[PDB]
């Protein structure tokens, strides 16, 4: 395995298939990963953060394109009316201390170019496990039976539409998860447009404080095309 302890450290993984990056974005509290190449499994050595109400980073793995920086070929950027598939499957290992989420993050823009983020876009979120009260943003708006399990739905209208799918009770593993599904719901209540693109499939953990000995584990995610 390699260490990453640098605020913006990445490293491809799987072959190029994903990558896995530190990304400490909202905070300045250290913080280390421990990456096993090959499958992208990594487990958060340390992490000095408390950040107060506000994310202080979400060390994650992905598929796709985060803000320019692709994996090896994904078929990302692809709008979401000529998807027909998109699958993803995660093991994690969750903690009884600090306040941090475990969950995807799926970013949208009507855009192909990344570069400059999602703005006027959507960050579609899938909560799995959870730690200190921690709670999505926005308002919930509704709870739907989805993919095999039931979801509060959060919804934020921000510079992009947020919305967070929160299981009802928490899991520790998902496989074969039908991702396509919650996009799909998430069209049917008119916060992501079929013409928008699905820039990247990420999973990981939103961390607020501390996160030590969380880890994740067993990633894929596939795209099928229409
Ligand atoms: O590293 C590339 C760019 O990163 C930008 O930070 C973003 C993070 O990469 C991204 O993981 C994070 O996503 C948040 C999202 O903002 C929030 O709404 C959601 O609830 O949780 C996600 C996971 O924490 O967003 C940040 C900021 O948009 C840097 O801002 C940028 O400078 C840098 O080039």
């Amino acid at each position: 395995t390699v260490e990453l302890c640098g605020r913006w450290d990445a490293r491809d993984v799987a072959g190029g298939r994903y990558r896995v990056i530190n990304n400490v974005w909202g905070a300045e509290t250290a913080q280390c990963i421990e990456v096993g190449l090959e499958t992208g499994n990594f487990t958060i050595t340390r992490a000095d953060h408390d950040n107060g109400n506000n994310v202080a980073a979400y060390p994650a793995i992905y598929f796709g394109c985060h803000w320019g920086a692709c994996t090896s070929n994904s078929g990302l950027p692809r709008r979401v009316q000529e998807l027909s598939d998109v699958r993803t499957s995660w093991t994690l290992t969750p903690i009884t201390t600090g306040r941090w989420n475990a969950a995807y993050d799926i970013w949208f823009s009507p855009v192909t170019n990344s570069g400059n983020g999602y703005s006027g876009g959507a960050e579609l979120m899938i909560w799995l496990n959870w730690n200190g009260g921690v709670m999505p943003g926005g308002s919930r708006v509704a709870t739907v039976e989805l993919a095999g399990a039931t979801w509060e739905v959060w919804y934020a209208d921000w510079d992009w539409n947020y919305i967070a799918y929160r299981r009802t009770t928490p899991t520790t593993s998902v496989s074969e998860l039908d991702l396509k599904a919650f996009i799909d719901d998430a069209v049917a209540r008119g916060y992501i447009r079929p013409e928008w693109y699905l820039h990247a499939v990420e999973t990981g953990f939103e961390l607020w404080e501390g996160g030590a000995g969380l880890r994740s584990a067993d990633f894929s995610v596939t795209v099928q095309k229409l």
